[PDB]
């Protein structure tokens, strides 16, 4: 999976940045959360919160790293029943400035807490310090860079003719990158206690209010998989619930993925174009048969992520949102279209 390298290196740039010199301070947050010490949590944040304004030399990297370190306090304060912007003076203007500097929402996202978060024991930021949280973060680190590579490959595949042997080849490569999502779920199912997730981790992921609206807490739901699938199969879907789902999470993904999304909203999806071409040319063409077959395997790997993921989520929530089952159904229907072309 040679394409992963560059994405992982960009993540590592943010992970290596500590512009507020906050590492040793943020590591004390788990203890304070365990003690439910709200004044203490506010006090610890005020030790490094740049209430006077952001240093002028900062770029995206520093601002994202700053949002990461302040971010864990945001989830923590809400977990104890407090709007962070209401209990921390001068916090809201800092959060809005960091949002400006990153073109991201004014709170921590999945990216901040996982790939932009250093991995070492003496550096990794966490809400709880629990081994289950460490496993949860690792599960996302397994597949994020591969997913970003997969988005790039999907956009490239879009302009590849089914009549070309490249279609089958690019589809096979895409499947290999998407396999990492399956590995993530396997890991999460093996290593994360459902009870510890539901009782101890879940409380830290509530929404907070900043700038007169609500921003969702970090979650793997924020992974730009929905952008990949928008391009792949979903862009022209008439399912209103599905459209609402994608529009909900769009703000939380990187600006480049929001632009990819907008680019393809007014186009037929890859699947639609590929099926139209297969039907136009005939299935007697060997490159058409091979292209569709390889494309079917892309849907197979998506289902091998999505179906086990539903079980993972239902197991935790038995200690799950209907959105999950509905999306699974949509994905089966998409694969069925491909199977029907080959039949
Ligand atoms: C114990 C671990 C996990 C639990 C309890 C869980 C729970 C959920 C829930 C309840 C949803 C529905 C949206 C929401 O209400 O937040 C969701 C969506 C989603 N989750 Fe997870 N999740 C877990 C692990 C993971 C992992 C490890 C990944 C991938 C690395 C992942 C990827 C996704 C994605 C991409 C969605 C959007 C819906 C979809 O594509 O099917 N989740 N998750
Ligand atoms: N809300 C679920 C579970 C979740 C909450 N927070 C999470 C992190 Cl920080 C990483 C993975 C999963 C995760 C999801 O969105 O997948």
């Amino acid at each position: 999976l040679d394409r992963v390298g560059v994405f992982a290196a960009t993540h590592a740039a943010v992970a290596a940045s500590d512009p507020l010199q906050a590492r040793a301070l943020v590591l004390q947050l788990p203890g304070l959360n365990r003690n439910k010490d709200v004044p203490g949590i506010v006090g610890l944040l005020r030790e490094f919160l740049p209430v006077r304004g952001l240093p002028s030399g900062w770029g995206f990297v520093e601002a994202a790293a700053a949002m990461r370190d302040i971010g864990f306090f945001l989830g923590s304060l809400k977990r104890h029943g407090h709007e962070p912007a209401e209990v921390v003076p001068g916090l809201e203007p800092v959060l809005l400035d960091l949002a400006r500097a990153t073109n991201l929402p004014p709170r921590e996202t999945l990216l901040h807490v996982t790939v932009w978060n250093p991995t070492a024991a003496d550096a990794q930021r966490s809400y709880t310090g629990l081994p289950d949280e460490a496993h949860l973060l690792e599960s996302v680190r397994i597949s994020m860079a591969a997913l970003e590579a997969a988005i790039a490959l999907t956009v490239e595949l879009f302009d590849v003719s089914l009549r070309s042997p490249e279609f089958a080849q690019r589809s096979d490569e895409l499947e290999a990158y998407l396999q990492k999502m399956v590995e993530s779920i396997v890991y999460a199912y093996r290593f994360i206690s459902p009870q510890v997730f539901y009782d101890e981790l879940r409380p830290f992921y509530e929404p907070i209010r900043v700038g007169g609206q609500s921003y969702l807490g970090p979650g793997a739901v924020e992974m730009p998989l929905f952008v990949l699938e928008h391009v792949l199969w979903g862009s022209q879907s008439d399912d209103q619930t599905y459209r609402e789902f994608k529009e909900t999470y769009l703000p939380y993904v990187l600006p480049a993925y929001r632009a990819v999304y907008a680019r393809f909203s007014g186009e037929p999806a890859l699947i639609d174009r590929a099926l139209d071409e297969a039907r136009a040319v005939g299935t007697r063409d060997e490159h058409v048969r091979a292209g569709l077959t390889a494309l079917e395997r892309v849907f197979k790997v998506l289902l091998r992520f999505r179906a086990p993921h539903l079980k993972l989520a239902e197991r935790a929530y038995e200690v799950a949102p209907s959105m999950l089952g509905e999306l699974l159904t949509l994905t089966y229907a998409a694969r069925s279209r491909v199977r029907a072309a080959l039949d």
